[PDB]
């Protein structure tokens, strides 16, 4: 009788977590959200309905994912704890408020997910619920006692027990997460952050090292702050679809070894944790925004925006996505880049993503009035408190 | 009788401000300040003298300039509108601190300078002038009016020279020191003019530099780099100034700390620059990783938060400035055990944090029904706007 | 002709500039503001006519003043350096957007101040020209070498000469600038810190000491962080326009002793200088709106806004009311006061504005959602990294 | 066996969780902090001792309250969401870490406290417990599922009482020490109910007050009170104790310090409150004054835009946080030579400067061509701004 909507992924934990709910007589609807990882989209929809769901919603979210959600965070130049670029926090939301809309079609009360207990995702899944429609009652597994005890191979177990399909072969010795703007590695031998990532852990992008040894001019095209045109001045290729732009983007990026991170970050939930992560596209467009801005934006703007660019940045990462203060930022966030407007060319080899040159339509470059008398009298009134300080303490 | 310190370059701007203001009668000490750029120093101290200068100082404030001005940068991972590492900024309140003690040492009345009537420099300089000696007076010829009548031109300048008998190759103004090499002007002016490699001239380009990385491991204690190794060929640097050059050996063999932006200055509107900052570069990401691992959150985050203006007030030439104290108190306590290793990978251009340790850390205490909570008490302000709204 | 539009005050200075600037051969057109001062605009007009001017321009700024420079200051509650309400600063980009409008209108090549060379006004006034119309060129005698060096008694002296009327009696012995807003009140004997103003330094408010002994109760409603009524709960006075519900604040404050301000501030051009201020309805209307504000907004976007609001303030006391940096913040605080609706009951009793009551639709008030257990998760995890800071700073320090 | 060291107030709830302790078989010390509150003390020890406490402390902390705690949120001129002076939040990091002190002293292993299980006092005990001794092991018996299933309500606490021979007025909650006395929940939780004049209990109405001006100096050396003078009968403190106590007693008989606001909790969402705070109000305006005329202003700009920041640093219970450690280093520096006096006015609730002096200031240098270059330098920045938005907009 009583109506889920599970966030599906297809693995062994949201898997047995479907069947757990079947077995206590819910009727679970698997959503499983396609915001660009490489999955069998069809296997997992059929490993759902054997694993006893009524009913999956395969939903591709990857245009608005990256036109509302990637291209918001870039408006801040995101960045968490100074290098983070946020992939995983900046999808979160998007799928929730999905997940959410689709309760409300099936006119579910619950909803729930399979983020662990002691992680950040189930934060950003559980705000969002809360922002969006507080009425829908949240099921969470791994906070909940029983579930808990049951699973401390528990889950292994009990996939062979209830007829719930197993992989047919070894799981990478990593916890990551995939999307269209990053992959991360966490856990296993990371965990020890004195522990030199191998090149295996790293499965999108090529090292620089083996990436190939000849540069990659791009030019990329932004209007209000929002990219809009990518022109590969070597081969020709161009691409305005902002989907199409963005995949070509983390194309280049991975062939030439560009987006690679490996931090300890500090979690919202928990202490701190070591991760690796592999951000291609994300990188190069975050460093063509910010040369952009270096001709477009005036000063002052630019210096409150970057005052605010961490809270920006700790807002997306904690999964305050939908929250009254995002919104208040995001007013003045969105002001500061009106006539953020040009083009950048950008040389990309071997991980390097280096600006060479940009243009703007909105800027004095577009083919001052002072003298040194100005200067004389502009730094001695500023000398005048510094003198002051002086002639007292 | 009375006495100025001049900031003497041995160029031909300082060179005729010297002639000047002998000519003037003024008793000129000439300062020479060495802060790592390539220039012969017993050279410009024996032009100096013979130019009219009574006394000469030439001043050996590398170290210094590492330990006390670079390192102290480094406190809030100065970063100027994002990308930008000061060194230009970082050495000019230095070289002017020494200027303002000498003249107190000779007793001199007047200091002078020559930075350019419309640039940033001459504001870093009177800036510190202003915060540490206000009795001393300051000469400034190129925002001298009579100055600026006689002196027109370049050939007014060498004219002069010629005349009273003064002794005395890039389409760039650069400046050099132990942190960096700028260029800008000439070509580089236009933001859409691509450099041609040859406006590079400390860093190899990425190109061009050994295809094998280094591994480096980058040791600190509260926050000051103390110990640099090469992990395959064994080099272990611990005096700071001598770490800090093989940094800088390390980067710019490997095509590390290439910079090419747009700022916005503060006596002018914006410029392009392109800055070669090879040792530095590594530097701050290495130290950036290490608190990762060292550092509270809160304290982060509070931190980053007033970077930018921290990077504003060294930019503007507020290094002196009370609000400058009352920044530094918080970003040393920040730096309190940030203590530690880092090792970096460096390969063409890249700096790669793959591995850290800090005895100050938990690798050197919670369930999952507590997030329950945590997440439920964050929740119910959320849940209100919604009701409300 | 060269055409000037000046900001005519109808004092001695701005006559002097206006004789002066018709002897160095400008038609000049005298642009009159009038944002509440208790001025006679008759005679300050007859009197610019008289001095030489070819045109007055008497402008009836109030309520634009109202509506569009003091409510918007009030979405900050905008106070410079914890104090002062800022009513010169809020009042002098208003006056010089209309004195553009009036050269561009006129076709004027110049606008013309008199602001003092040494003082804050001069920045606000020029800063809005550069931003409005940087094609409009600026005369201000004040900073003008020539000008200077003849004024160092010497404009009384040139009154007399060009037949430019003075005024007829003493000069009160401060320096004084009336509003709508507030008046202000500084130097001569107010230059010195440790000095007590005496009683006639004030001539708005009365003072507490001699305000009624007895309390008025005022209802202020609010839309969207905006007043839009005030009710004397008392005598039924009801107000909603905007200017005259801010006049009649003004009234009500004056009479109760409301809105005095003593302090030294920190000058934009210049170091410190003290100042006393009386501002009787936007004392009231600012305690008013913070109060509705703490049962309407968000604690998250409270926070973040009184972290920038003395930023908001510095902005409006320098001048850079139509900056880009301005509009920034703006756009974050006007978000912020969406739903700040509601009203607001203030007891006013011989200087004291106190809120009393306050209700809002837009609030949980409006006519368990955890335990005990969810606190005891909260806590541990806070207090999670707190253990480690401790077990960190209690071993041996390097 | 185990020692715990109980925060012991001589009410009903830490009278039941003492005597609770004692029978699981704890030896329970009681601490008795006096900060202010209008309690007897020695009638609350012998309760404690014969309740079961093996041991009670009772700390006069009244003067550590001042130097070390108030004088500390004066240095930010801490007033959380623009109003509230945090009368309550500062208090309780000092009666925790005296707990602590207490139970290290007596090497007990476990600390408790009798605070609620959805109010804030219980984080600001427990992230100083936390902050200060990670190894203490906390009780908290109204989060604790058996200590609430059997005390669901005043009645079983009073019949437990009575049962265990542990022996034993207003309509608001209330909470009182040496800076102020809140009023809350009752009748003032509908914020649109207008609080009788019997809600206050300690300041005169200012109907009620002299109609005659008080004019105190107030002296201050690095941002902290030195002396305080009345001016027309005399009176001099400069004990910190003694002048803190004195500008309650001048607050207070003048009507000074009463504010009725609604707070965003930390645990919980909003709350209406009354309080009183008499000499703080006054030493808060007193010390603002003086700041105007020694501070640089560019200092004042950063610490007022990380005031909000240290307000809720206190209010939310991080006293002993490495955030605090942090932001105090600032604020102490900002501190340096705020050394001077101001005289203020106080007249039936008005708190008003009317004159100061210090030696370290200009009081104890360019001309009109300077502020033509500075204006034009400034201006530049927005000439090229008007010049990009007048264009097409795309």
């Amino acid at each position: 009788k009583e109506k889920v909507v599970l966030a599906y992924s297809g693995g062994l934990d949201t898997s047995v977590i479907l069947k757990w709910l079947c077995e206590k007589g819910f009727d679970v609807i698997a959503y499983v959200a396609n915001v660009g990882q490489k999955d069998d989209f069809v296997a997992i929809k059929e490993k759902a309905l054997k694993t006893g769901a009524s009913k999956v919603y395969v939903e591709d979210l990857r245009r608005e994912f990256v036109t509302d959600y990637i291209f918001t965070a870039l408006l801040g130049n995101a960045m968490y704890e100074g290098r983070y670029l946020l992939g995983t926090a900046i999808a979160r939301p998007l799928i929730a408020k999905r997940q959410v809309e689709i309760a409300e079609k099936e006119g579910a009360q619950y909803v729930a997910h399979g983020a662990t207990g002691k992680g950040n995702d189930q934060v950003r899944f559980e705000l969002t619920y809360a922002a969006l429609n507080p009425n829908l009652k949240v099921i969470s597994p791994w906070k909940d006692p029983e579930f808990l005890a049951k699973f401390k191979t528990d889950l292994i177990n009990y996939a062979m027990e209830k007829g719930i399909p197993i992989k047919v072969s070894k799981k990478r010795p990593y916890s990551e997460d995939e999307n269209l703007m990053h992959i991360s590695h966490e856990a296993g031998k990371l965990e020890d952050p004195a522990h030199i990532p191998d090149e295996d852990v790293f499965t999108w992008t090529v090292s620089p090292k083996d990436a190939p040894d000849e540069e990659t001019l791009l030019e990329i095209h932004f209007e209000n702050g929002i990219p809009v045109k990518v022109v590969n001045l070597k081969d020709g290729t161009e691409k305005t679809d902002p989907l199409e732009l963005f995949e070509y983007l983390n194309e280049v990026g991975a062939k030439n070894g560009v987006g690679r991170l490996d931090m300890v970050e500090n979690r919202f939930i928990g202490i701190k944790s070591r991760g690796v992560y592999e951000t291609p596209g994300a990188t190069i467009l975050w460093i063509a925004h910010r040369d952009l801005e270096g001709i477009t934006m005036d000063k002052e703007v630019m210096h409150l925006r970057d005052m605010l660019a961490p809270k920006f940045a700790e807002l997306i990462y904690n999964g305050f996505w939908f929250s009254p203060e995002m919104e208040f930022l995001l007013a003045a966030f969105r002001k500061a880049q009106e006539n953020v407007t040009g083009k950048v060319t950008v040389s990309i080899y071997k991980g390097n993503v280096m600006p060479v040159a940009r243009y703007s339509p909105y800027s004095l470059y577009n083919p001052g009035g002072f003298d040194a008398t100005d200067s004389k009298g502009f730094i001695n009134i500023h000398a005048l408190r510094l003198k002051v300080h002086q002639l007292v303490k």
